[PDB]
């Protein structure tokens, strides 16, 4: 049952499946992976594709000609199983050289060196068909209130994405960028540390239709915030292009757990809205397999990721089929929602008596929402103690 295939459009990241499990109080629980070993064994349990950093496929510091050691052997991989490349993204937060960021660094030599760094792995990501180039500012921040003129730092990020928007531009190249957020860890405070943030410094930018945002279940988490309304945000204003996958348990340590883990019911809510909107981007789970597993379970973890996703979505469609389902949002009136307030106008709205002289504020003050009703079918579509 719920077996994914690839037109589920799932992927995952290099760096998930191959977390070797060294977290900031232990050693690492698990040996390297092959890039390729990656590949093939993803391709075997369905998945559509994977993404990567550039320093998960080629070690840092590599020679030009170890380098395309590294590219030729992923290629191969990539050709021998069909498997798809849609995303990827650029570490800039490993090396000690970016312990103050890279495009917010105060030293000016280190943001052009993260500019080089990146320009260079989008030249490879668009030779392997990714769409979308992620951008996740894990450094750009601070502890300490002085160290960081905030006001400069967003007009250095602005710079530096800027650039590579005229360097895209410039080259004719077919890619989009997403900002992922983050609101800390491994800084005090990261920047733009919301899906909102990223969302409102996007349309100051020069080409603002190059850029959107690149969401995480955990991130938002994070912040005690509501992850489907913020997708719900992203989406009305046409700016999803991505999205990262997990679950996280409150706020606290950026978790990464398998996706349907942590907040099941937001995982529910979430499917249902990705779903009924038609989002049509990748299903990417950014996840860690606990340190306390071995090779076996991190297989067993990501998929158990698709196999959550897949109830959810079955869960979610009969929720919505359901016509008890239909008559109580009729009942909440989510109908009454999508009609506009005042399309008869201002003028209009001002000389309605009805709207204020002769509105009876006891009468519709008395009218229950129904809302409870309506969130135990929802409950029990998700339990299966309906169908
Ligand atoms: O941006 C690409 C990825 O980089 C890092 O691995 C981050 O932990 C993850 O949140 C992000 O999605
Ligand atoms: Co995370
Ligand atoms: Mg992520």
């Amino acid at each position: 049952n719920y077996q994914p295939t690839p037109e589920d459009r799932f992927t995952f990241g290099l760096w998930t499946v191959g977390w070797q499990g060294r977290d900031p109080f232990g050693d690492a629980t698990r040996r390297a992976l092959d890039p390729v070993e990656s590949v093939r064994r993803l391709a075997e349990l369905g998945a559509h594709g994977v993404t990567f950093h550039d320093d998960d496929l080629i070690p840092f510091g590599s020679s030009d000609s170890e380098r395309e050691e590294h590219v030729k052997r992923f290629r191969q991989a990539l050709d021998d199983t069909g498997m798809k490349v849609p995303m990827a993204t650029t570490n800039l937060f490993t090396h000690p050289v970016f312990k103050d960021g890279g495009f917010t660094a105060n030293d000016r030599d280190v943001r052009r060196y993260a500019l080089r760094k990146t320009i260079r792995n989008i030249d490879l990501a668009v030779e392997l068909g990714a769409e979308t180039y992620v951008a996740w500012g894990g450094r750009e921040g601070a502890e300490s209130g002085g160290a960081k003129d905030v006001r400069d730092a967003l007009d250095r990020m602005k710079e530096a994405f800027d650039l590579l928007g005229e360097y895209v531009t410039s080259q004719g190249y077919d890619i989009r960028f997403a900002i992922e957020p983050k609101p800390n860890e491994p800084r005090g405070d990261i920047l733009l540390p919301t899906v909102g943030h990223a969302l409102a410094f996007i349309e100051r930018l020069e080409r603002p239709e190059l850029y959107g945002v690149n969401p995480e279940v955990g991130h938002e988490q994070m912040a005690g915030l509501n992850f489907p309304h913020g997708i719900a945000q992203a989406l009305w204003a046409g700016k999803l292009f991505h999205i990262d996958l997990n679950g996280q348990n409150g706020i606290k340590y950026d978790q990464d757990l398998r996706f349907g883990a942590g907040d099941l019911r937001a995982a529910f809510w979430l499917v249902d809205l990705l779903e009924s909107a038609g989002y049509s981007g990748p299903r990417h789970f950014d996840f860690k397999p606990p340190r306390t597993e071995d090779f076996d379970g991190v297989w067993a973890s990501a998929a158990g990721c698709m196999r959550n996703y897949l109830i959810l979505k079955e869960r979610a469609a009969a929720f919505r089929a359901d016509p008890e389902v239909q008559e109580a949002l009729r009942a909440s009136r989510l109908d009454e929602l999508a009609r506009p307030t005042a399309a008869d106008g201002l003028q209009a709205l001002l000389d309605d008596r009805s709207a204020f002289e002769e509105f009876d504020v006891d009468a519709a003050a008395a009218r229950g929402m129904a809302f409870e009703r309506l969130d135990q079918l929802a409950m029990d579509h998700l339990l299966g103690a309906r169908g």
